């Protein structure tokens, strides 16, 4: 009847009417490859708010054309997307979800045709291209990028952001010593291999005072990388740095061997929460709403992240609130449909 | 693995990629007043063409602003709906599905301010207003409207027409008896009781040779009232005229009590079906995808038409397919989520 799962939950000034959120999911949909926002996405999008979800990520965005995935990817490097974007904002904000946006750079990991940059020139495996090392004025540059694109997000009406700095890509690449083999400030020690997401959590921070999520990739599933451990001083360090919560999933900084089952990376987000002292949001294979309640009732996490889960059903939200007999607001045309 | 709820279905010329389909169901979200198509429709109604619902029928929409249930319904009394009907067309289609609309006229129970018109002027209830008794010259027009929706409906790219015929309105008055009280050619015998709908589906095979379908309510649930045996004579002259498929639901033209339970239409959509040797449409309480399959599979009806259940869930598609373990085409962007 009165469950944690449909419980508000504020960060900063925000109320999200739920611990509900769709993780940031590459839907590959802008056919114009220019970054902009398609009607693929205006439906997809505003389909999940309408089915309740409470904050709603949109895919990984590239801050610059080198940092998509992919060549049909969204994209945040010009002030062109702003437009786009404020209508898709627009669409979700509409339906009672609040949304969030991705800023992301696929460093070493793109697949775009062309120069593709990293912190070491150092593949992702056999198969992959070579990234060009970066310099100091790159640096600076893709730093001042994310801050540009968390400008842009701002302008679009977004009401949180997420420095996306997980599953292998550029930020993540600087963070875990397999991909950053650097001698500089940059890389070499815990603090260096740190310190470009702390001048990106800095410029973010410079322009965009509100709610602010970081994915990390919690283990890197190899003898030499990163485990959980290590992002325990990291989210101590993101705490003092102003970020508010931290999307914790893992995996894919190389290819390695990985166990997966239900709720698989729920005690990453457990470790990084008790032991950094700081809100986190836990994802991988939560399918039920009984499973989510439990995340949540026993300190976990604070909001459950879900994926494949809501492009199997929007409507998730409903299927769990009726598993969990809650009650939920229904949009007004499906009141009676959704009889409770 | 290979089951008929998920197998194609052909209508005329046109081809149904399974035998699910979206009933009409009113959304009162046309804000402006206008029988304008808005941004909710354009979110509804595509959301179950991703889902891989086959054919989406698209709420009742008003001949005439008379003709409107609520002042907050879709209409098509004039060309300028054209354009917004045929970007909903699109945003449908575009996601696989075919689309068609139910052109309706609510009869005496509009709710709309002003004169509303009936057979006879005798109102619905003690509580409702009493409409005005139609002349020769009002038939003709409310005929007149109907060829005029199915001529927008068509070049708004409509795939199917279902002329409204059911729940009370306007047509199913003419029907009963209940409430056609004439005397005159078009009251007071089976025949007579017909003619409007016989005329209607005339004027509409005039402008549209593509696929019809005609919604009906097999009972009145009253003892003076029709029943199931009523609508063979009708559906064996619907055949007759052209009509594809008959979509039988039940009910709502006076007010009276109703045992409902899971597919409790579906006798009146089987009688109909093998007595007049037409295709039918079942409805009402179809839960699961086994229930769907029975139906199917046991000649009850040819196409299980959905409501509320795909208000819950707009991939009920989906969910029913992996109920009954079987292969369907998951939108490129989901084939991975859609883990089969």
């Amino acid at each position: 009847m009165n469950t944690m799962l449909f419980s508000p939950y504020t960060i900063r000034g925000l109320t999200l009417k739920n611990r509900i959120v769709m993780s940031p999911m590459c839907m590959y949909s802008c056919d114009t490859k220019d970054g902009a926002v398609r009607t693929w996405h205006k439906i997809h999008y505003p389909a999940r708010a309408v089915g309740q979800v409470g904050l709603i990520i949109v895919e990984a965005t590239g801050v610059t054309p080198q940092g998509r995935i992919s060549e049909r990817d969204l994209g945040i490097w010009s002030d062109d997307h702003i437009a786009g974007l404020r209508e898709l904002v627009g669409l979700v904000k509409e339906h009672g979800a609040a949304i969030g946006i991705a800023l992301a750079h696929a460093g070493r990991k793109s697949q775009v045709p062309g120069e593709i940059i990293a912190p070491s020139a150092v593949p992702f495996d056999d198969s992959s291209p070579t990234p060009k090392e970066m310099t100091k004025a790159d640096i600076e540059e893709t730093v001042q990028a994310f801050q540009n694109g968390a400008r842009r997000a701002k302008e679009a009406g977004f009401d949180v952001i997420e420095i996306h700095a997980a599953h292998g890509f550029l930020i993540n690449e600087f963070l875990s010593p397999l991909s950053n083999r650097r001698q500089d400030e940059y890389g070499g020690s815990p603090e260096n291999r740190y310190r470009f997401l702390g001048e990106v959590i800095d410029a973010v921070r410079e322009v965009w005072d509100g709610p602010l999520f970081v994915a990390i990739s919690a283990s890197d599933y190899h003898p030499d990388g990163l485990t959980a451990k290590d992002y325990v001083p990291y989210a101590k360090r993101m705490k003092e740095q102003g970020v508010d919560l931290v999307d914790v999933s893992s995996g894919a900084i190389v290819p390695a061997r990985m166990n997966v089952y239900p709720g698989y990376q729920v005690p990453f987000a457990e470790l990084i929460r008790r032991e950094a002292d700081i809100p986190t949001g836990a994802v991988g294979l939560i399918t039920s709403g009984w499973q989510a309640e439990e995340i949540l009732q026993n300190g976990r996490a604070d909001l459950v992240f879900l994926g494949a889960e809501l492009l199997r059903n929007p409507y998730w939200p409903y299927a769990a609130a009726r598993e969990l007999g809650a009650k939920i607001s229904a949009p007004v045309q499906y009141e009676r449909g959704w009889r409770f």
